[PDB]
């Protein structure tokens, strides 16, 4: 992030901010183990709850665009509706991408899951050792160190298993996690790059001539070109595969 | 000290002083064997305190400095925060010296509690040799001359060896502290050097050359050689070893 | 710093850490546009006068360091009392440091001065203008317009000249009062590292040897050794030039 060769909030200027200045700023108990990972959960969720709430409105945007849209010129009319048609699919991008999150966190809880039923054994262990450690200091000559000594052998070898059979498989969950929310990532935003690049082409039979008071416009004629766009929009979509992807990391 | 051959607090001149002529002055209970010993710790501890007051005081002013800076021309918008960057690895350095000071203070310690330790045994043989005089004195018939002299011979050897004891360890942990410590301040004091030395190079790509009312200044692009200080900077701290000493006493 | 490619406030491991670890932390009204250099002044003396409380203290541990020195072995008496006189030249060169350092503020000083002094006209300007702006709204008819139009040319110029000239010489002063102040640096922390590189040799010819109880140690003859030390870190001291750096930048 830009702070990271500065000591203030401000953003550096880049390619983009020299080419066009920045628009102004907007004006609107548990086991011990398992406590760091078990607080992401429930962030993971919120950020889902909150993705949610986002995909809906944009929905409601899009549905109410068409209505105003009704009353006006016949050029404009017609494109306000197949604008709203295509903006639609945002939303019903962003559902599956839901989706796939809740699937990463169910993984991550996994995790969460093996470590903190882990705990108890190596907290079994220390108090073994705090017990037997008193023992000997109270009273070197009672009988009990012996059999202490024995469980206490045993514990170690219990905790030397579990621990590595924790580690093999924390760094094998986590890695596959990340890969599988990294690709869902791409695919969305790949999806959602592909239908703005195709909707950009609407605009271009949307006739934007001035024209003098007194005057009558052509008629419109360009139903057409309208249909075939969505048309071409719904088979790139279905087309699309992750084999595919245009963008190449350098 | 420069009073080492003469009366009074002036400084006599050096080869710097003859150079340039010196600024003037800036306009701004216990055991007994344990007590010279036990006083040195506070005074440290003292220094302890003020030089983190001093370093966080400066990371207050390097913080500061850049917020002054933003509002200028473009170039002195850029090293000025640099300047304050490279600034702020100072208190840094500092903390990492405040803790290798501890740790020297906490080796003097050790010594302290041994010596205090070791009095009352020094103190009992004189207590058990002025009894032994005073029965002597008041009167040689006395059965408890013999006794007496008796457990003065065992405590002599106990102070005989203790003694002993003592020597042999006072200079052995004096020697390693003191060892420490100046490594700590040689390689505080060369990691400064280099940042200072650094940091003399980021004013060299800023122009200086004086303009006239009503003309325009060129461009500046210095973004780069700015960035490429910083890592070069960071690369020579990361890479910094006591072996690689670049001061070498004479 | 090490926060700069992470989240998290834990310094990254080095070459040195490598080497050692880290020791665990230690247990102990005004004008408008001369407001953000003006408060700078402040911290700059608030650092000074911490720096001077460090020097004293220092100097005081010095001083006290060699009092209980004094009743120990032969060897130890003698060593102790040389490296509190080595000790006291850190308070010297910090004298000298906090002078060059008070050279540095007052050069700060004065253009916040300057840039406080240049702001009045450009207020003055704004109000004139501001003033045109409300009588031409009033009433377009007014005489006052025409002359508040000639003194607005006036003030123009008079302004145009005032911006040019603070800026052609804030970075002239800016960057002789940076270049200062790091050359005192470079030579506060090259004479810090000789003295200490010099002192470390005067516990060379301090025996540390370890002895049984119910011996005596051989007679300590080291008188002209620690002389000659003394003799040699005075004179390097006093030959120490900036030309002659020992520590070159990469």
């Amino acid at each position: 992030m830009h702070r990271t060769y500065s000591l203030r909030n401000s953003r550096a200027p880049t390619a983009s901010q020299l080419q066009n200045p920045p628009p102004p700023p907007s004006t609107t108990f548990g086991p011990e183990l398992s406590r760091k990972l078990s607080q992401l959960v429930k962030i993971e969720k919120n950020v889902l709850r909150s993705m949610e709430l986002t995909a809906n409105e944009r929905r409601d945007a899009a549905k109410q665009l068409s209505i105003w849209g009704l009353e006006n010129d016949d050029d404009v009319s017609d494109i306000t509706d197949k604008l709203g048609v295509l903006i639609y699919e945002v939303s019903e991008l962003d559902d599956q991408f839901i989706d796939r999150y809740d699937q990463y966190r169910l993984t991550l809880k996994s995790i969460r899951d093996i470590e903190g039923s882990v705990q108890p054994s190596r907290d079994r262990k220390d108090k073994i050792t705090d017990k037997i450690a008193y023992l000997k200091y109270k009273d070197p000559q009672s009988p009990k160190i012996e059999v202490l000594e024995q469980e206490l052998v045993r514990a170690e070898a219990e905790s030397l298993v579990a621990e590595a059979q924790l580690s093999n498989i924390t760094r094998s969950k986590l890695r596959a996690a990340f890969n599988y929310q990294f690709d869902s990532i791409i695919e969305h935003s790949e999806k959602i790059a592909l239908i703005a690049g195709y909707g950009k082409a609407l605009l271009e039979l949307l006739d934007d001539s001035p024209v003098t008071p007194g005057e009558t416009r052509p008629a419109y004629d360009g139903y057409e070109a309208s249909k075939q766009i969505i048309i071409d929009a719904e088979s790139a979509l279905n087309e699309w595969t992750l084999d595919s992807a245009q963008v190449k990391p350098t």
